[PDB]
């Protein structure tokens, strides 16, 4: 059950959802596997968000296992597409979406927490038919992984080749080594 | 779940949907396998849109793997029967079904995202019974198939033996592929 | 659990079970669905008596709700290859396949018990997939049906257009029927 | 059914749920099997609290069989990062991921009821796959079990090897128990 | 469906919930298995009411067949821990737990109706895997097992030796027979 | 789903469920399977409507096929504790459970619709486990069985030898048999 | 059951199964699916066959739907490996592998039934996984297609260029079509 | 059903089914998964080959898709323990421990049939519980792939660390390219 | 299927299983799981040797993962039992209790090949029911490890020290390694 | 797959399973769950033996988890009826009916091996359905637990009081515990 809070206005007391009241101060949660539905949620919210303010930066709260990845771009694009820059923060773990996401955010203003756990790997799929149909959606992934590997090389920093041959197989990252890869800035150890 | 937000008219402050939202702006989200469900719904939101206001536009997001075609020619016929254009942006990814609703948007408004993946491919289906019940529904996807790459090619701009090739084995077109091909017009990198 | 029948020689006592016993006699079943497996043996026992015997006649005694038309093919070009006159009798039932195979005995060798049914039917299928394909499956199974309709409208003496009203739809037919439709040529109802 | 109960306030009266009621007054309730949904929404209300009020300390009771590390160290790392004091209980029980959580409270101001029962162990996991792969995952928990020791003993004060020693199989502790190993630090009886 | 019912308050009228009218009389109701959620329902009612009126007395309603141990004990500990006296009543049925929690409640102040059945039986649990581990979890519900008897000892009056002999096995004691154990002290048969 | 309905009356018009709506009237409903939580529901419902005045009395429309005995004495137990006399009345049909209830009504409150159907049978159950278990568990359903059979006899008026030889097996009884053997004092065929 | 035969020998009359029978005779039956284990048992006969005769010519029957491709190369290879001719008949339908051997026999000693049907397709797999592992895959099933169609060209005498335009989609060939396809040499209609 | 073969000797004619005749001439079939039962039984008839005749060579026929690793250093210890040369022949596949075993035989006497299609590939596993237990089957993998990486180096030849980079992933490979990389001697084109 | 092999005698040639010809040498096949109905074949197996010749060595050849206890230990009994010293064999992998027996057999008769595992645990069981029943349940699983480790301390010649600690969870040896540790007494790798 | 072996007697040699061949020397063996069809068996079996020679001794070994009683008592009542004596070994295991049936033996000719177990406890039964049957089925299971412990207390010589107390729940025993219990007489350590 999600909790409601009360907001003081001027208008007068005001009733919210806890999400909601956190939308509010531009708060986006990207939480589980990613999937069409929960993406075109948070397009929503990043929309919304750049009306009211387009000066104003969002933030993006990441703790997800990864998921499609046709529906992460949607977020992508529309993180690079609108004027606010958007603040990523890694909560818990960050996988192979979830972490290009998290690097997709704007240089200087992405950050991870201390205990914080991030995995990249290159993109997995599967097809069954004629060898034809085969060869045709096998160059497909491959054109997505060459992709997603030229767009982590450009907001991590590292090189193409280097990115290639660290993605060939899963490979887990603390908040640390994050920082020296290039996928996060800085950690949020206490509040200063 | 949803996250509500709060609207400023002049009577006062309004709670709305997130996409209810986005619906007051003549915005449409095409998300998901089509099915007779949710294009009736889609088809409503058009009709609701065009008494409001026929001269201004309608932004269609399209992000869905396809689906049935007969739910989906409901939204097509939909859009040429209203005087409004349909502008259709597609998010993530516009598979046969949702890549023929997005060509034919009105001519100058189709957009794509840059990472977007535009596949096309010919109608499937299937029958079990008699072999003269299997003539009649043979007969009738092959009529379906040329109805659409009819169709197709109107919107494309290419010609029906192209399309026909084209389309006779899945064909994945990115979004710079997808402008040349005829699929969409620009390409929405950032705001200007 | 088949029985053991002793069957008394001049060499000597020699045991065999029920179904061999009446194999030495020229005389070969036809029970159950029509698959691969089941007509594949029939053929083995068929050009087994051939080599025995090829100019005595054999038995092939139908009791089957029919089944695969290549099986029944298999069976059928097996008895026109052989010198053998086959003698078809029904028992029970016969089915598409099974009417087809009683039809093709040798001509005046076809008989039928008296309380004995007949039903003859077009071919049923079915696939999966797109329309192209369908098209390819489609056209084999209506050569199907032409090409069988022709060989029962040889062995039974009708006219092709006749044959093609009567298979539309399932046709059930009686033991005297199947007379004066030319599909046996007599009942067999006591010993004489 | 969650029940509603009314707050009398200087403007009016107010309906809240149970949960929400409490919440108002810093009370944050920690139930069931963790994972990142109930977790980020616990996230929620911590940095809801600490806006209304960084000073006062908020109260988090745990009753929970352990879960997902992850979505754990979401929890943990908030709530060492605001500033307000995370006054842990333990209701019931607290295993793994609810006594890391329960030991990670403010000094002096852990709590557990007199017949509540802590558990801690070392993680689960497992991976199937090429070896090499295996080799990958066996190191992360590895690391995961050596990082969640040293916090244990940071927080309980306990050197890093009697943590390694108690928690390689399961081990029960009584609330008395908890107070001498540092889990805890008081019991609440009866109220004074 | 769960019905409302209205209030006549000072304030106008209100409408509420059967349960939640009962929860602002100071009414709480333990039905079904106990679990971990529904146990944390129940320690929000107890400690919100005891903020609203400490003085005043909580009515609690048991007809459950038992549950988690665990989740018992926050429900226990609570009772104690607030100082407002929890009359418990029981209504149909009162298990294991359900029995622990009735004659946990104040002394004198623990009723039973005439038809009301009890049943008190001493611990169940499990556990799969090595010996070592065996050994551990057998420890611990033997030690559960002494305390809950220890506990119960002391609400009924009775020795700790005879609790165990009948604790062995399951014991069905009816409305008279626990006014004698001491489970309960008086029967509600009529209002007065 | 239920329909809403509305009083138009003086201050001010409310809006209720139509099984809300009959609660005002004094009447609950007990429909289906016997169970802890409806039955629950029911003496909420009964304890409600004693408080705003306990001269009225309470009526209780029955149509259940039965269920557990726990629940049931819940609710008897509960109709005899307050003061205002509860009306039974039987629709469609009442099983064992049903009955009892029926039959526990205030005597010459208790009615019967014309072609309402009542049956009575022992109670059923059963264990699995050590033979001494089940001598404990066959010892209890057979006190439940005589204690049933003794109030049943009360309220019928019948003697316990009578009551016990009727319910070895179940018995069917229409209105007016049940009018004779005591389970109900009227029958209600039309409005007067 | 398969039925058996007696075999007059020198030694005196000798039993065997149908299929023992016709083995002797230098008959292999090849029926169902195709797998490794069918396949390793007609590989045995083929090597007995021809060490009892290395200059008889051996006579396979197919009738099979097709099946794996490594198990039918394991036919194939013996089939052009062991010195005598290998004729092979077609029954029924010869699909993918059953073409593919069927076509293998020995030049001029491939023959077909007048109602069989051959229908010749493209490989067919599928993996799930890495997209690295899919390359390979992907790779793997090519070369198999090219080489099969090499293969078919060498025995059919078709251009390879024609034998890839045929085998992209499934096409079917009668007796009489396969004889001019080169599948077949002649078609078996009468002994006589 | 396996068919029987007659040998005829001085002594007389005996009967024999298929593969118990091979295993006289010290023909091997290793056919499907390797599994403990199967394999038992292959060292079972290696052992009785070599008590008949030490000094013969034998062949192992392999088609087979892999299987266990424990069960295959049975067969590969048992053929290099005993004193006779075995010959490995592939048909159809080799997998990771048909390919193993198929390089394992006699220097000189390994051979392929030229449709054969070889694969190596690292070790495969998994395991599920505590991080300690986890680091215990990781070693244990990790040295399986170790030792089987030396020993194919020593059979093939080539280097160790040229076989750990061709063993990280599937690798396909055809008769003429495993003559070179070491894995066979010669290829079975033909029996001259 | 098992083939099957001709030994040839003075009286005769004689035909037996590959299995049972071994079983004439005084060779048993411990292979798969220990079960109660494989081990009390393997117990008539030994009893049959030892009334034929009880002066000659039994060789018992060991594969499999393990299984019951109590099965295992009629097993023991019967080999300490008898006469005959029996000599064990290791091929592939020895488990718990494939260990237990593989150390258990004739002091230096103990073999093992060498790519064979070894695999030493404690006891896994298990219970479901009251607290009492658990109690002795867990003693007897102890007491049985207490045995099977002061047995293996007697065979090994290890201390019961040592013993305890190696099997407090899973440990792997190799042929080399359990040389050592005493469970084997020689490493059988080539004939000469 | 059980293994055959040849008897030598003066006619000449024979062949017999291993199961077979005991049986001649008067040895039966009771594996598994103790069953009506297996115990029927076993009768059939020791009335064979008493036709062939009913003075020699009958030998009965026992590795069974239990299993019905009615079953058992079949062998019971046969082992006593018959003049042979019946002595009974235990291997594994011995559960309630195995450990009932091996101190049915004859005296003094009861056995048990150094590393067997046993175990002893009261009858298991369930019924479902009306109150007065189950008053039948628990009198009936009561009488069967009186009826058996009167038995093992003549066999054992124990009290009748001492064997209720030890039955009540399950008691385990080893051979050393069994012999001073009455429940056999010897170990049989070593053949000597």
């Amino acid at each position: 059950l999600v909790p409601m809070v009360i907001e003081q206005t001027s208008r007068g007391e005001r009733s919210f959802d806890i999400y909601s009241r956190l939308l509010k101060e531009r708060v986006i949660f990207l939480t589980g596997q990613v999937e069409d539905h929960m993406a075109n949620l948070i397009v929503a919210q990043m929309l919304f968000l750049e009306a009211e303010n387009p000066e104003k930066d969002i933030y993006l709260y990441i703790n997800s296992p990864g998921g499609v990845i046709t529906a992460g771009m949607s977020i992508y694009d529309t993180m690079q597409f609108i004027k606010p820059d958007v603040s990523t923060i890694c909560m818990g773990q960050a996988a192979s979406m979830g972490a290009f996401l998290l690097t997709a955010g704007a240089k200087g203003k992405r950050f991870c927490l201390p205990n914080s756990r991030v995995m990249i790997h290159q993109p997995l799929g599967g097809y069954q038919g004629q060898a034809t149909d085969i060869e045709i959606h096998a160059r497909e992934i491959l054109k997505v992984k060459g992709r997603m590997n030229e767009l982590m090389a450009l907001h991590t920093g590292q090189s193409l080749e280097q990115i290639e041959r660290d993605t060939e197989r899963d490979r887990f990252l603390s908040a640390p080594e994050a920082v020296e890869y290039g996928l996060v800035d800085s950690i949020l150890t206490h509040r200063n």
